[PDB]
């Protein structure tokens, strides 16, 4: 029941390790424009260089030049950023993998599945990024808390209304508890 | 007791720096047909023999060209990062190998066991034996004890391919 | 003392603070022009066909930035390799630098300090590294004797520095 949504982790986590990464996952880069071939061929360019196409690319290269290496060192940079990008989510992928899979083993242990469903109704409702915390920390911080979750939902919210690392001591605090 | 200090020797000197050639990954780079078929006949066909259709056509092949090379080799960057810092957890993993390997050797109570893994060097590669205490040391001791009693099984094994031979040393540790 | 700072200069390079020197410079080729083929003689060359042209165009364009990536890359792996030669020759040298040290107060010899002043004036610091790195045992022993020879050392540094190492060794077995 509860592993299915696990599954659907696994499809993420496979559109990284299969290298089928999302469309916004990839960055374009950010280019000045090509310099503009017309703006020195146009025939009154021609008239402008006593119609010599010569001279009119000597000012077409100046143009066209700079450009390019505008565009290899643009180049490096984007090699540098997105491989860093698509190594940061390969961690965030894994780790999202195994807290989600021990997460799921503690739901299992607690032997109540019909309340799983609602419990990640709730988080799909405005924890999705605060369930990636749940993971990202630790999965499985409070169980009989997550109950309790599943159960204050406003309050809930009211504790969410509070930053993360004040609400990670209070969830720890609350854990002490149950 | 030396070969130990040797290892883990050669190990921080693994670890204060230096890197092998494996880790590299080619990049991927996309080829593609050029302006000049674009305006040939099938180009031009494909485009309804319009020039300025191809003019649009050469300018956006470029840019999905720079577009999808770079994210190929990008993630090709990203992939022998993931690599290296693989190599540095193998690093790290072979330094808890070798530790506590020679450390639990010791704890047979005798010594011939020395020259047990010597007859196993001989028979069986060092790698093959630094892979064998990586994988599980606590029984590896006895192991190369017992292969160096009986080196027909450890040319046995030899012969047979390296996953399955290592399935049958387990099973060697398991019965004794 | 020389050690002390030997040792601080060590890790100064340990730190990453490498010289200029290990800086290498990949090479990029010329870039292709544009102007070159698009222009009156380049079209000439085309017979006027801007087809053949803007496809030698595109194609130049993509193995430009090839190449330019290639070269970025190949000065990534040198820089890597050399960085971590000369890691790997620091370690020696400061090897030769304190094995150099406990085998002179190991000897015995009344005046070291003023000597090893005037050898260091002398030498530098990775010329008596090295000098222990060909000869580690007795490094000590033949700065004494060269110091008991300082003339010859005289022509020694006169004539080449390789062949005075060779001249070292000689007297070192000369004694």
């Amino acid at each position: 029941i509860e592993r299915k949504r696990q599954r659907e982790l696994e499809q993420q986590m496979e559109a990284v390790k299969r290298g089928e990464l999302p469309e916004s996952l990839r960055v374009n880069p950010d280019l000045p424009p090509q310099p503009d071939i017309n703006a020195y061929l146009s025939e009154e360019g021609l008239a402008k260089y006593d119609y010599d196409n010569s001279r009119a690319l000597a000012a077409f290269n100046a143009a066209n030049t700079e450009w390019l290496m505008k565009a290899q060192d643009a180049r490096s940079n984007a090699v540098a950023e997105q491989g860093r990008k698509t190594q940061e989510f390969t961690q965030q992928s894994a780790q999202y993998v195994e807290a989600a899979r021990k997460h799921y083993d503690a739901a299992e242990k607690l032997n109540i599945p019909d309340y799983q469903e609602k419990e990640d109704a709730f988080m799909q409702l405005v924890p999705p990024a605060v369930g990636a915390d749940i993971m990202r920390l630790f999965p499985e911080k409070s169980a009989a808390l997550m109950y309790h979750l599943g159960a204050n939902p406003e309050k809930a919210r009211q504790l969410l209304a509070m930053d993360g690392q004040s609400a990670l001591i209070e969830l720890t605090r609350l854990s002490e508890r149950l």
